[PDB]
C-alpha cells in the first residue's frame, strides 16, 4: 500500500498525482488529474482512489468545482464520476459502509453546511441533513461509522466546534469542542481517537496537535509536529499518521511528518517532489 496525494496548490492549483512508499521512501509519479484542483479531498473505497471537490486556479480562471474522479491502480487511468450537487472548495470528505460523505466547502462567498452521500455502486449523490455550521476547511473523520465534522471557518469566524452525523437517524450533534480553533487542519482516525493536527486560527498556523476520545468524549493534546502548517494533507499507514504540505503563513512545504502513538513523538520521513498545500491524500 501507498500513500497518494492529488492536487494541491503551489502558487497555482495542481494535477500531480504521487504515490509515497514509506519502505524504500520513492515518490511515484502517475497520471495527472484531468483538471488542476487544490483544496481537495482524497478518500478511497473498494480499492479506488476518489478525488473530491476542489478549485481550479489557473493563470485564465478561478473555479471552484463540484467534481469527483475515480483513479484506478490497476488501469493507472482516471475516470469521471457524477459530480456533486454543488462545488465544494476546502471541501470534507469520509467513508461510511462504502459511501462518500462530501461535507461543507465553499462555492464562491457561500459557504456550505449541506452534506451530500455518494453511492459508488449506483454512480448517484444525494443531500443528507445539513450541518448545524457553516464549515469550510472543515476536518472529517469517521469511527464507529459516526462521520464527524472538526473546525472550519463559517465565512466569518474560524472554529473549534465539532459536531457529529449519525446516518442512522440523519441528524447532527453538536460534541465537545476542540481545545484550539483550527481552519484547513488535517483530521483523521487512529486506533479508536479523531486526531486533528495543525491548521489556521485566524492569527498563526499550528504545529499542535489534539485527539479525540469518544469514550471520555474529551479532546486531549499530544505531541506537537515539528512544522506549523495550515491546509495540509493527512492519512493513516500502517497505524501512523502522516501529514504532507500546507502552508506555514511563508512558505509552501514539501516536508512530511509522520507520528508514531506509541511514542507520541512525530518524525520527518521524507520531502515531497515539490511543496505544496491543500492537497488530497489517500492510501490504496
Amino acid at each position: 500500500r501507498l500513500i497518494y496525494t492529488a492536487g494541491g496548490y503551489f502558487r497555482q492549483s495542481l494535477s500531480y498525482l504521487e504515490a509515497y512508499n514509506p519502505s524504500d521512501g520513492t515518490w511515484l509519479r502517475l497520471a495527472d488529474l484531468q483538471v488542476p484542483r487544490s483544496g481537495l479531498a482524497g478518500c478511497v473505497v473498494g480499492g479506488l482512489l476518489y478525488a473530491v471537490g476542489g478549485r481550479n486556479n489557473s493563470p485564465d480562471g478561478n473555479t471552484d468545482s463540484s467534481a469527483l474522479d475515480c483513479y484506478n491502480p490497476m488501469t493507472n487511468q482516471w475516470s469521471p464520476c457524477a459530480p456533486m450537487s454543488v462545488p465544494r472548495n476546502r471541501i470534507g470528505v469520509g467513508v461510511i459502509d462504502g459511501h462518500i460523505y462530501a461535507v461543507g466547502g465553499s462555492h464562491g462567498c457561500i459557504h456550505h453546511n449541506s452534506v451530500e452521500r455518494y453511492e459508488p455502486e449506483r454512480d448517484e449523490w444525494h443531500l443528507v441533513a445539513p450541518m448545524l455550521t457553516r464549515r469550510i476547511g472543515v476536518g472529517v473523520a469517521v469511527l464507529n461509522r459516526l462521520l464527524y465534522a472538526v473546525g472550519g471557518f463559517d465565512g466569518t469566524n474560524r472554529l473549534n466546534s465539532a459536531e457529529c452525523y449519525y446516518p442512522e437517524r440523519n441528524e447532527w450533534r453538536m460534541i465537545t469542542a476542540m481545545n484550539t480553533i483550527r481552519s484547513g487542519a488535517g483530521v483523521c482516525v487512529l486506533h479508536n481517537c479523531i486526531y486533528a493536527a495543525g491548521g489556521y486560527d485566524g492569527q498563526d498556523q499550528l504545529n499542535s496537535v489534539e485527539r479525540y476520545d469518544v469514550a471520555t468524549a474529551t479532546w486531549t493534546f499530544v505531541a506537537p509536529m515539528k512544522h506549523r502548517r495550515s491546509a495540509l494533507g493527512i492519512t493513516v499507514h500502517q497505524g501512523r499518521i502522516y501529514v504532507l504540505g500546507g502552508y506555514d503563513g511563508h512558505t509552501f512545504l514539501d516536508s512530511v511528518e509522520c507520528y508514531d502513538p506509541d511514542t507520541d513523538t512525530w518524525s520527518e520521513v521524507t520531502r515531497m517532489t515539490s511543496g505544496r498545500s491543500g492537497v488530497g491524500v489517500a492510501v490504496t
